[PDB]
């Protein structure tokens, strides 16, 4: 005889998704655009919605796009994670019945058109280098947490990879390699906490520049990885070491093999010449990283 | 910094979780002429005891991921799949079992929903179509020395009924636009996921089945009336208070709802009258909410 | 280079995905079509091109509301009536239009059943196969309709091999007389102008000949020697039973499903286990006519 | 229904989705090209659909296998030369291929650079605009070549308008001389037989003929009268610029970008915040050759 008494609610969550808009900024004929796609998820302090039928409490999502809207049009967006904590702001000091706000934004990578070196005033290409994002969320009373990130972001070095020295069992046929092709795809996502004495477009893009350069080496010689473990330890060291406003750095990296095709069945020989990749099934790889002081400090 | 650089002393390893990802293949299985399949998407992580592959560059105690693919397939080989529920425990269990390095192991598999041909009633032997009402999944993951914890669930499940639904009586303020309605298309697309916890004293099977069509009910009402909605929120509480009072057997029910607006066309400026006769779906932006209901008894019983 | 030095080989343009439900009411039962439609024009000048001039453009956005007007004025009994429908709009209203083309797919919604009591107004959507029809008319030509299933996903798990194909130096294939035989058919037929029948009723029997002809019968099944050959059982089933196709295309993207070896991992993989190859993927596509309709042009 | 009442208008198979990378070291320094390639042919006979013999099928397996073989003895200088060493291949090795064509199109890696210096092994997948290419040839007729970039989007927030339409009792759209002009372009040209020139050069004078005509001088652009005329500038910068293109089609699919009303939320909307519309959207196409070129046949 199952009633509201036997049961507890353990999470309610509603949001708006996928709030896509261009915001406009005008500098006499020179054009500026920052094009987005936000989410901005709420929990209520109470639940009468789903327990009751009552929605009295309930802000629409249809406010919610709203909000998001006219706050892109007053303040601007100098950048996606201050536009991020203006909108979780808004909710905390505006709604006593929300306990928790979550604001997602990910940016349209557009860049401005150049000819002959001479920056275009107006026209624009979409060049997808790896997708900008943040997230900004704030319990009541707590701290407003800021993380941003980088994902669909795929790399591939073509040797100064292998995999070995690795555990064997009865059903371990993956031979031992120095030389591969390194691919990956890769999901970056760091907290600055409480932090915000910085200019937040500098700082990602210091991230980024770490990301790439730990991935890679150095341009002359490269650097030899051991494993796909490795190449992300690397990473998070690299940003954890270059970058004191980054607290904890989670890194998710989806690999792709590349198999050098047999050809002696066909009258070849593939000395790593022609190689194909497997998209299914793929390996992963995902860790985070926090620094001891800031972990402590809580 | 005071430090030009952090080592291991600095840093803490909050998490360190790898895998094989999207194991596709079909289980055939013959009773003479009759043929049987299960064709099913596996994933399998594990966390390790230790991150020196991480942290050191020794590779020892990892398990290749190429290692874990030819585990479920020999798995799926020498037990068969009775349900991925059962096929996800025995996966966990093998880990467990076998690899004294492996922390914590998680089994995701996802069903490819084949479904036997008929023609005028006759089941084909071994001829099959592609029926997508919704992807079977299920979950089971474990610590050492912790539960064996099995989900199973039910996603890309997209109901639509034209009327019985509304939303009014919502908090207002300045940047409220919304009008309240009492007749509205209620269409969502849901992700349902149920915990069973420990127990499996019954039929993977005949439960999954029994609380698919518990959502379906609970979603459209009775076939000759229906049953007004309030709300999506409303909507998805029906829908976890109707599993809940029927299948003993879940403990924990998540309930995500995406939902799509259907807008009634404005035509007045084209020189007619549309009285909920065509209606535009909006799919971005949309809305969603999500509830996760518990038995207080399962909930208190865990520490 | 000059208008002078220049032909324009073609111009066409319209409006894609146009999204809609044409909800219908007897009582309290509810009745749904949704559907996507792309229409294009191509026009019988080409002035908003060559020299920046708009005068017999129709906008995009009016296909949009003409497409929408005549969802609300007409319902749609069949997509292929309402393709019908827009182009006899385009061709009768507008001069300018040389061609027209209307395409057509509905959202594949199911009405929910409980314990076999059919919902008054509950749906679920199930893809086993999307439905679409495509209407196209040359100014004073014929007005002709297609009717097709695709994403239509079967599978059978005996009855076909590939045999005795060409072998040269690069032929690394065995040959194989037992394989699961795995497709994704895009089936099209035309009617011509032939409009003497049940759009709906004559759509399901086409697609029961591809179900019935790729299977055989439920009992035993029917050997395939390749995918070309259930290609064309597919087709002949369809000529030979439903008088109302005069052209029918089939396309057939294959997946092989192959026996994981499992010598190295100790033990015998007896068609027991299997992985389908997505990519790469094989495909065969073939287009069959009646004569007495071909020379009849 | 038997084979004498039916006529085979059309009978095509091949291989999809064949995925490899191409790499080739000068000491340190590494340089890939990965392609995905589709070949498909046309048989001189249809056995194996007709009668279910399959003697002059090549297995698309051997397709795949050629592919990967021509690739490892050729190498990859361009995606053209390699779609027509494939077609070349297929017609000199097989008299049972009536027709050959070979679709092919680059994985965008761009070689890491760290303050200037390229990475000798090191890339990034970096998609503005897909490069593809296609070969053709039916027996006996000539190899003809195209090239082409696809998924390029381009978007410029001034100097484009819609105006001067024709104007029906269904067309509710306003006059507008200030839009967001927001295309993703498919652009294919031909070279037809020609081959005097670097494939690659070529390519990329197009490709900045593309942006160019697109944009206009980037210190104060040029005003669109339409989607179809800003398809007729890019088309005609082409062909004066380029020699080498004979025939240039050009898709441009469109988002409008809708200025939102904000006057109920108590706020003033100066073209500020924009909201895309993906669906339904707009497409034209045109198709323009040279006189001089379609005349010499
Ligand atoms: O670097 C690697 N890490 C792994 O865990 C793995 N498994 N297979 N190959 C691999 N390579
Ligand atoms: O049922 C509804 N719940 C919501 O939270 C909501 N927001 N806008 N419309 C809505 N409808
Ligand atoms: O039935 C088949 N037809 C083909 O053309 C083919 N090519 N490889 N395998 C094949 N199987
Ligand atoms: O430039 C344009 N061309 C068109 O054909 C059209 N239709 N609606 N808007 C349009 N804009
Ligand atoms: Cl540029
Ligand atoms: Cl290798
Ligand atoms: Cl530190
Ligand atoms: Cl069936
Ligand atoms: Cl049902
Ligand atoms: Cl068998
Ligand atoms: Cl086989
Ligand atoms: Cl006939
Ligand atoms: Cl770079
Ligand atoms: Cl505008």
């Amino acid at each position: 005889q199952v009633t509201i008494k036997d049961i507890e609610v353990l999470n309610c969550e509603y949001g708006k998704n996928t709030i896509k808009f261009l915001r406009l900024h005008r500098e006499g004929k020179k054009h500026f655009v920052k094009e987005v796609e936000v989410c901005t998820h709420l929990r209520l302090t109470s639940a009468h919605e789903y327990l009751d039928g009552n929605n009295s409490f309930v802000i629409p999502t249809d406010t919610i796009k709203n909000i998001v809207l006219v706050l892109a049009k007053k303040n601007g967006i100098s950048s996606i994670e201050q536009f991020a904590i203006d909108i979780c702001k808004h909710f905390m000091t505006t709604f006593c019945q929300v306990a928790y706000v979550k604001t997602y934004i990910q940016e349209v990578p557009w860049q401005r058109q150049y000819q002959n070196g001479v920056p275009h005033i107006h026209s624009f290409i979409l060049v997808p280098d790896g997708i900008r994002f943040c997230e900004a969320e704030q319990c009541r009373n707590g701290p407003l947490v800021v993380c941003a990130g980088i994902k669909d972001l795929k790399l591939m070095k073509t040797t100064q990879s292998g995999f070995e020295g690795f555990y064997r069992n009865e059903h371990t046929t993956l031979p031992e390699r120095n030389d591969r092709i390194l691919c990956g795809e890769f999901f970056c996502k760091w907290s600055y906490g409480e932090c915000r004495d910085f200019d937040f477009d500098c700082i990602w893009s210091k991230v980024r520049e770490c990301i790439l350069e730990a991935f890679s080496g150095p341009p002359d010689c490269g650097e030899y990885s051991p494993s796909y473990q490795r190449t992300v330890n690397c990473i998070q060291m690299c940003v954890l070491s270059r970058v004191p406003q980054v607290q904890v750095i989670e890194v998710i990296l989806n690999n792709n093999f590349y198999n050098v095709v047999d050809m002696k069945a066909l009258g070849c020989t593939n000395d790593k010449e022609v190689l194909v990749p497997v998209e299914t099934p793929y390996g992963s790889c995902a860790c985070t990283l926090g620094r001891k002081k800031y972990l402590e400090a809580q």
